Protein backbone atom coordinates (compact mmCIF):
# COMPACT_ATOMS: atom_id res chain seq x y z
CA UNK A 1 0.00 0.00 0.00
CA UNK A 2 0.90 3.61 -0.42
CA UNK A 3 0.05 6.02 2.43
CA UNK A 4 -0.92 9.76 2.59
CA UNK A 5 1.02 11.53 5.37
CA UNK A 6 1.01 14.85 7.25
CA UNK A 7 1.62 17.51 4.60
CA UNK A 8 -1.64 16.62 2.78
CA UNK A 9 -3.61 18.07 5.66
CA UNK A 10 -5.03 21.59 5.00
CA UNK A 11 -3.66 21.37 1.45
CA UNK A 12 -5.58 18.47 -0.15
CA UNK A 13 -4.65 19.27 -3.75
CA UNK A 14 -6.35 16.04 -5.04
CA UNK A 15 -3.93 15.72 -7.97
CA UNK A 16 -3.29 12.20 -6.72
CA UNK A 17 -6.71 10.69 -7.53
CA UNK A 18 -6.62 11.30 -11.30
CA UNK A 19 -3.88 8.73 -11.85
CA UNK A 20 -5.17 6.06 -9.53
CA UNK A 21 -6.15 3.17 -11.73
CA UNK A 22 -8.08 1.46 -8.93
CA UNK A 23 -9.75 4.53 -7.38
CA UNK A 24 -8.69 3.75 -3.84
CA UNK A 25 -8.54 7.33 -2.51
CA UNK A 26 -11.01 8.26 0.25
CA UNK A 27 -12.03 11.77 1.18
CA UNK A 28 -12.04 13.71 4.42
CA UNK A 29 -12.92 17.36 4.98
CA UNK A 30 -9.27 18.42 4.83
CA UNK A 31 -7.22 15.27 4.08
CA UNK A 32 -7.23 12.20 1.79
CA UNK A 33 -6.34 8.60 2.55
CA UNK A 34 -5.41 5.47 0.62
CA UNK A 35 -7.26 2.23 1.18
CA UNK A 36 -4.45 -0.27 1.72
CA UNK A 37 -6.44 -3.33 0.65
CA UNK A 38 -7.45 -1.84 -2.72
CA UNK A 39 -4.17 -0.04 -3.50
CA UNK A 40 -2.04 -2.05 -5.92
CA UNK A 41 1.25 -0.25 -5.30
CA UNK A 42 1.49 1.12 -8.86
CA UNK A 43 3.20 4.21 -7.34
CA UNK A 44 1.70 6.55 -9.91
CA UNK A 45 0.15 8.88 -7.36
CA UNK A 46 3.45 9.64 -5.61
CA UNK A 47 4.94 12.11 -8.09
CA UNK A 48 1.53 13.76 -8.56
CA UNK A 49 1.33 15.16 -5.03
CA UNK A 50 2.72 18.71 -4.84
CA UNK A 51 2.90 18.41 -1.06
CA UNK A 52 5.06 15.32 -1.44
CA UNK A 53 2.79 13.71 1.17
CA UNK A 54 2.53 10.27 -0.38
CA UNK A 55 4.93 7.43 0.48
CA UNK A 56 5.19 3.70 -0.10
CA UNK A 57 4.33 2.10 3.24
CA UNK A 58 7.91 0.96 3.74
CA UNK A 59 9.25 4.48 3.04
CA UNK A 60 6.99 6.38 5.44
CA UNK A 61 9.27 8.59 7.61
CA UNK A 62 9.77 7.34 11.15
CA UNK A 63 8.03 10.42 12.55
CA UNK A 64 4.85 9.75 10.55
CA UNK A 65 4.35 6.01 11.06
CA UNK A 66 0.98 6.68 12.70
CA UNK A 67 -0.30 7.65 9.28
CA UNK A 68 -0.10 4.04 8.09
CA UNK A 69 -2.87 2.70 10.24
CA UNK A 70 -4.61 6.06 10.13
CA UNK A 71 -5.08 5.63 6.37
CA UNK A 72 -6.40 2.15 6.89
CA UNK A 73 -8.87 3.32 9.60
CA UNK A 74 -10.22 6.34 7.83
CA UNK A 75 -10.39 4.60 4.45
CA UNK A 76 -13.14 2.45 5.96
CA UNK A 77 -15.34 5.44 6.93
CA UNK A 78 -14.75 8.21 4.37
CA UNK A 79 -16.41 8.43 0.94
CA UNK A 80 -14.47 7.48 -2.21
CA UNK A 81 -13.07 10.36 -4.27
CA UNK A 82 -12.21 9.74 -7.91
CA UNK A 83 -12.14 13.19 -9.41
CA UNK A 84 -9.82 16.16 -8.97
CA UNK A 85 -11.17 19.21 -7.20
CA UNK A 86 -9.83 22.62 -6.28
CA UNK A 87 -7.21 22.52 -3.50
CA UNK A 88 -8.23 23.83 -0.12
CA UNK A 89 -8.17 27.60 0.29
CA UNK A 90 -4.83 28.78 1.52
CA UNK A 91 -3.27 25.37 0.69
CA UNK A 92 0.01 27.15 -0.21
CA UNK A 93 0.20 28.68 3.27
CA UNK A 94 0.01 25.22 4.89
CA UNK A 95 2.28 23.36 2.48
CA UNK A 96 5.46 22.62 4.42
CA UNK A 97 4.05 23.40 7.86
CA UNK A 98 4.83 20.53 10.17
CA UNK A 99 2.65 18.51 12.58
CA UNK A 100 -0.60 19.29 10.79
CA UNK A 101 -2.05 16.09 12.25
CA UNK A 102 -3.25 18.31 15.10
CA UNK A 103 -5.51 20.00 12.49
CA UNK A 104 -6.94 16.77 10.97
CA UNK A 105 -10.74 16.93 10.67
CA UNK A 106 -12.90 13.84 10.67
S1 LIG B 1 -0.04 3.59 -5.55
FE1 LIG B 1 -1.38 3.34 -7.35
S2 LIG B 1 -3.17 2.12 -6.63
FE2 LIG B 1 -2.11 2.89 -4.79
S3 LIG B 1 -3.10 4.79 -4.17
FE3 LIG B 1 -1.35 5.34 -5.51
S4 LIG B 1 -2.25 5.47 -7.57
FE4 LIG B 1 -3.72 4.28 -6.39
S1 LIG C 1 -2.03 16.89 -0.90
FE1 LIG C 1 -3.29 15.21 -0.43
S2 LIG C 1 -5.07 15.19 -1.82
FE2 LIG C 1 -3.53 14.04 -2.93
S3 LIG C 1 -2.35 15.43 -4.21
FE3 LIG C 1 -1.30 15.35 -2.20
S4 LIG C 1 -2.09 13.47 -1.20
Amino acid sequence: AFVVTDNCIKCKYTDCVEVCPVDCFYEGPNFLVIHPDECIDCALCEPECGAQAIFSEDEVPEDMQEFIQLNAELAEVWPNITEKKDPLPDAEDWDGVKGKLQHLER
